[PDB]
RNA sequence: AAAUUUU
RNA sequence: CAAAAUUU
RNA sequence: AAAUUUU
RNA sequence: CAAAAUUU
């Protein structure tokens, strides 16, 4: 039956799952081991130090998680909706158990309290460090008390409409229009192009996952809601069957600070699957059409930039060509409410890195029915043949942005009181925001033109932003600094962070590679609260982490690559080979650089060099057939 | 991360697993059902009559193998050879365990006395046909008895030296040189481009399976071999490891005649990977490139010939130009001992169906060697910076196949006596066969040219082969027949069997397609005796094998068909869609009949049109953007 | 599967 | 993990 | 995985 | 199943 050639590679495939002769076949092989750092303490004394302050954080968190939540008056109130009773086939689209105390449609809001990350942390760095470090943040569901604050911030605050036009759109968001979808073709292909998360929140009316719910979404209700569409008939669709439209208020787990945790609790909304999976059509072709700053000097968007493959060096060569302040254009990047602002003063280099407080509430209904608008034409240009059907969707998404109603905890239902500010999580979000920050912060340099250089200021920025725009700054972010313009081996070119992410050079046979960077704190904890089963797929999770951490900029710095070398290097043999979704590299110094300087791509060097020849039992050995006997 | 597409791919990949929900999924659908028969009886009184008929079958297997054996005095002896000491790094070739009863090299020999496919049979036709039929015949490891008197058949059998040149082998065995492989190049690329049963065993000294054993064979043991065969250093090698060199004798399990079972068992030689593998370079290269004789006229070569795809009507075409015996020559092929002879006599033509008794102890040295210098040859022709390296191997493969040491039952190390006779299981045994049956053949029509018109009568033909050849003519083959040259819809070509099965001919539009075709006795013997465990697997395996043989050529005969499809449509809807190594499509009688007619190839019909939206849960439908 | 970033 | 961007 | 075929 | 040939 088979060629043993392919006997090989078959036996090869399953020798790297059976995880038992992996270990006994990878025992004291050569192994190229990472730069370490030295051990302070056993594991177990490390399980416990860790179990320490797991315990400390736990109950700091219920403590916070016990505060009382101020009332949900702000919200416009539509009361109890049914349960949606469409079926598909043999089951209902809603499920039976699922999100109903008895007719009406019911959500309870999760917050829960309570590593070996922790663990090897305390096993390889300065036990206090590591303490005060874990104990500043911690990756958790948040608190009732600051998601009720700040859904107050984004669904109540005074805005200011902008004043945009598609010429202005056409200048700060140029796109390719020849790498837009077709989007004249037949619903079901285009629908079944888009991508999207599978283990994600369907929404109402399914209650499942995605994957769990694509076939009921796409072969009875997406039908539905065509045949209403076309038939100018949504509002008695939205009559018949409430649920469809409505959306569900969540609260984002992710990294807090600790003493934060009964202020700052980030929400955010689940929309429908049926109308999000029609509305990323549009949406994603555009992503794909955008142009970056880095590619055409009008554009303000940095929404596609990537570090790797130059573009560190393309950000620097991009910023040190503004202009000074007043005479010349700046140069300004963002990417949502987190920009990059250069611009010179008798001519030294400067550099502003600010944020948006709540920036989601200061979205205005202008600005998002103007974006909607820019995509939508996008498109209706290059394919005027479906003009009325997504001009029809696209009546859909602004109300879907703006004005849907939405659960929070249990069976009432609510609503934005006004139309303006940006219910986050619907599909575009982060564009809506990159869009109305890069308005004001044009208006910002239209008003440098006109000689007011006293905006240069944070006195002055803070109430031009507050006042032309609704846009609050988060304080102490609007600190100007000077550009180390051409930095030397090691040298940062500031201090601030933009994406998060620190600016550095490296030396590279005598050549400046741009590379990202962070200090050691800031790599250590991120390390100790990872966002979330075997021994063995843990031990692989920390080995992905250090990989990954080391990847994004970790290497660079002293402390943290030898804390990730370390973790690499006791990652067992079988785990580092085993077969997962296998790579068994690591990433080195050498690598990293050349991963973020523009050389070709290339693999990551092998941890064991010869393990593919150890685990198949199997090198080629040249056997000569013409010699002479 | 996902898209919509591959996100429904995805989930249609899993959900042919759940069979649950298969089951639920699949409720009200739509089933194209084969053409079937009616019930005879219910399931449980099937059920009895199969119990009845499997007790009285293994009574009478259990006594056939208490029967005596008679002694193996025939065979040369070595005594007991040591078990192989050769070590791959941290585990010895040799497993601990097996195959060693103290230091020496045993081997235990597997006779086992041992059916849902006859329950079907005695449901759906006549209980007393089922009832003879099923007896008639059983699969079975066969007997003690058995196996040492055919083994002494072909181990001890007086040979005749055939008469043969590479002049005759070219003639008779014409290839295309440009279809061998380069075997010029380097040996791991050669021996990987092999193909083989990975479930075999790998013969000694490995004592697994040949995917068990690859490694082994491959980077320890094939460079071994290789080091001494270019030293010129082979025969201190089989010094130094005997058991490199050694075969095991094996009792070949399959359908046997009862009534047989103590006189007939096959044996075979299970040799070497190492060996087998580097012999394979030659062989199968020169598979791929080897003529067949509806290619080729001058060709008595049919290894290689399919009844697919016009190849019935091929054989037909083929068949039908033979001359007028005595003035023209006649039209032969040979595939084994299985040989079919056509010739004309007063311009009417005339078909001859002859086998052999036990062909392999018939094979003599001279032509074993003869076809091994023609493969040898006809490679080191085409590339000859590998010439003696390749010529080394041939040494090596003549003695395999028929100077091999083998082990039995236990200890004790045997050899056949005489160089004549093949040793079965040697790679190129079904060639060998090929060859020394046409060359007999060839000469049966050579003395046809000298007006010897009665050797086509039985009682001639039969002394002609004995003394001429040493070539026993199993009785009652040799009865020529009258060929109806162009047949009318539902005729045969004629009733003998050329590969186990009739020709015949079937309308399809106004046109006639040549199919195999079997008596229904027949199909039913292969139905009740399948060669070999959840109750899903084996309701599927019934499934499988009724498509099986209904392409093989039972959809020909009517109550076959009805038979098969009877079981077909029994079949549960979440067996047939089940994900399996899927196929849930049937063989209609008009697919099978476009697989036989040249067509170009296409699909079965599936027994489910509407499965795949019905288990994907969406059936596409299509939604026009450009509507007002 | 994993790392980082934004809302 | 609601939409997303970059990367292995 | 299955069917047929030769030794 | 020891070597194999044809086939889905
Ligand atoms: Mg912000
Ligand atoms: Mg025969
Ligand atoms: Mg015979």
């Amino acid at each position: 039956r088979l060629s043993l050639e392919a006997m090989l590679a078959e036996r090869a495939m399953v020798a790297r799952q059976d995880l038992a002769g992996l270990k006994r076949k990878l025992a004291g092989a050569d192994r190229v081991l990472a730069p370490q750092s030295p051990e302070q303490c056993g594991r177990e004394s490390a399980q416990a130090q860790a179990r320490s302050v797991t315990s400390e954080l736990k109950s700091a968190v219920k403590e916070a998680q016990g505060l009382e939540h101020q009332t949900l008056d702000f919200l416009e109130q539509l009361g109890e909706y049914p349960v949606c009773g469409i079926l598909h086939g043999d089951h209902p689209v809603h499920p039976s158990g699922t999100h109903n105390n008895n007719g009406k449609v019911s959500v309870k809001r999760q917050f829960a309290a309570g590593s070996d990350a922790l663990t090897c942390a305390f096993r390889f760095e300065d036990s206090d460090l590591v303490r005060e470090t874990a104990l500043k943040t911690t990756y958790t569901d948040g608190t009732w008390a600051g998601f009720v604050q700040r859904l107050k911030m984004q669904t109540t605050r005074k805005c200011v409409q902008e004043k945009v036009s598609r010429k202005l759109l056409k200048q700060l968001f140029p796109y390719d229009p020849q790498k837009l979808v077709d989007v004249s073709g037949e619903l079901s292909e285009l629908v079944l192009g888009i991508k999207t998360n599978a283990i994600a929140s369907a929404g109402p009316p399914y209650w499942r996952t995605k994957r769990d719910a694509l076939p009921d979404m796409l072969d009875c209700v997406l039908p539905l809601l065509y045949d209403h569409i076309v038939r100018k008939d949504l509002t008695t669709l939205r009559n018949k069957h409430p649920e469809l439209f409505l959306a569900e208020c969540k609260n984002k787990t992710d990294r807090y600070e600790v003493e934060s945790l009964g202020e700052k609790t980030r929400p955010y909304f689940s929309h429908p699957f049926h109308l999000s999976a029609l509305v990323s059509v549009l949406s994603q072709s555009f992503s794909g059409a955008l142009k970056i700053m880095t590619e055409d000097s009008t554009s303000f968007n940095a929404y596609g930039f990537s570090w790797t493959n130059g573009g560190a060096e393309d950000l620097a060569i991009w910023a040190r060509q503004a202009g000074e302040a007043g005479k010349k254009p700046p140069r300004i990047a963002c990417y949502g409410d987190d920009t990059d602002i250069y611009y010179r003063k008798d001519g030294k280099l400067y550099r502003i890195c600010p944020d948006f407080k709540q920036m989601d509430g200061s979205v205005d209904a202008t600005t998002i029915e103007a974006v909607v608008d820019y995509v939508v034409d996008a498109h209706v240009k290059q394919y005027p043949t479906a003009r009325q059907f997504w001009e029809e969707v696209g009546k859909l998404w602004v109300e879907m942005a703006t004005q849907s109603p939405f659960l929070i905890d249990g069976t009432k239902v609510y609503r934005k009181m006004q139309k303006d500010g940006l219910m986050t999580g619907v599909v575009g979000t982060t564009l809506f925001d990159t869009v109305k920050s890069a308005l004001a912060y044009n208006d910002w340099a239209d008003q440098l033109m006109f000689g007011s250089l006293n905006l240069l200021e944070e006195k002055y920025a803070i109430e031009f932003f507050k006042n032309k725009h609704g846009l609050v700054i988060k304080e102490g972010t609007w600190k100007p600094a000077l550009v180390n313009e051409d930095p030397g081996f090691g040298e940062l070119w500031t201090e601030q962070k933009f994406l998060g992410l620190q600016l550095k050079v490296v030396r590279r046979e005598n050549e400046k590679v741009y590379v990202p960077n962070l200090p050691f704190e800031d790599w250590l904890t991120m390390w100790v609260t990872p966002r979330s089963e075997t021994e063995t797929m843990r031990e692989r999770t920390l080995f992905d982490r250090a990989r990954g951490l080391l990847v994004t900029g970790a290497v660079f710095d002293e402390r943290a690559r030898g804390l990730m070398g370390a973790v690499i290097n006791s990652t067992a043999p079988e785990v580092v080979c085993m077969r997962v979704q296998i790579s068994d590299g690591y990433p080195s110094y050498d690598w990293v650089v050349s991963l973020y300087s523009r050389d070709h791509p290339c693999d990551m060097p092998r941890v064991f060099p010869e393990a593919a020849t150890l685990i198949a039992s199997y090198r080629k050995q040249v056997m000569d057939t013409r010699v002479v006997i």
